[PDB]
RNA sequence: UGGAUUGAAACGCCAUGCUCAGGCUGGCGAGUGCGCCACUCAUCA
């Protein structure tokens, strides 16, 4: 493999924090998990996986508030019930009761990122050269505007415009370390389905994330 | 074609600026003042 740097940008974005999920407050930047999820919406096969090495932030960080009427708890049943016939009308109250939540998103604006990513090979590989074929298929798809689904920027309410960046990583807005980003999520683990969080090295120009598949945490 | 702390997620239903009220009651544009004085349609077949 050689790595590939994709450019992804949009008007809105919401990479929700883990704490502030009900009244969403996004991270300042795209996290590695969201980035890999963007990638797997352009090309992905169960033979490969995506790892992220860097994420370049090319624009100011600017927040915005948008409240939406949203379904609340789909509350567990207090009394079991069954439909009168097989295929007939059944519903969900989205306007009466406490089934209207009005969640307030503190989502980003006018975001622009460049993701560096690579190709490991897992079980169900089939061969040891899958990296080349799949990397080149993804490159073709990025160039031709093709995709399995329109990538989002967090939620599907915000679609991501994506191009294949083959030139130099363009001028960013951050040339000296005036931002530290705190302590972010690395990538939701699925071997144990837990939350490994990584940030122990500052963000200088491009967030330098460790591979989620080798060092799950500084604890280990 | 697993998996973007994701995927599902109206701020939505309704509401008179109404009822009525003189811009009225009266007040000279008036009192005076030369258009005046003076000038050949002439001289000739």
């Amino acid at each position: 493999t050689y790595g590939i740097r994709l450019r992804v940008w949009g008007d809105y974005a919401c990479f929700t924090r883990p704490e502030m999920k009900v009244e969403r407050v996004s991270y300042d930047v795209m996290p590695p998990s969201a980035a890999r999820g963007i990638l797997e919406a352009i090309h992905w096969k169960p033979a490969i996986r995506w790892i992220v090495d860097r994420i370049h932030v090319l624009r100011p960080i600017v927040f915005d508030n948008v409240r939406r009427n949203e379904v609340s708890s789909k509350i567990p049943k207090p009394n079991p019930a069954t439909a009168m016939r097989d295929r007939k009308p059944l519903y969900f109250l989205v306007d009466d009761g406490s089934n209207r939540q009005q969640r307030a998103a503190t989502l980003l604006r006018n975001v622009d990122y460049v993701i560096e990513a690579h190709f490991e090979l897992t079980d169900k590989a089939g061969a040891e050269d899958n990296a080349g074929k799949h990397l080149d298929i993804f490159r073709r798809r990025a160039r031709a505007g093709q995709s399995f689904q329109q990538p989002c920027l967090g939620c599907r309410e915000f679609p991501a415009s994506f191009e294949l960046l083959e030139g130099d990583v363009p001028l960013s807005c951050y040339a000296g370390e005036k931002r530290d980003l705190g302590y972010m999520l690395l990538d939701i683990d699925f071997e144990r389905d837990m939350t490994p969080l990584f940030f122990k090295a500052v963000m200088e120009d491009g967030v330098i994330t460790p591979p989620s598949r080798t060092s799950p945490e500084v604890r280990a």
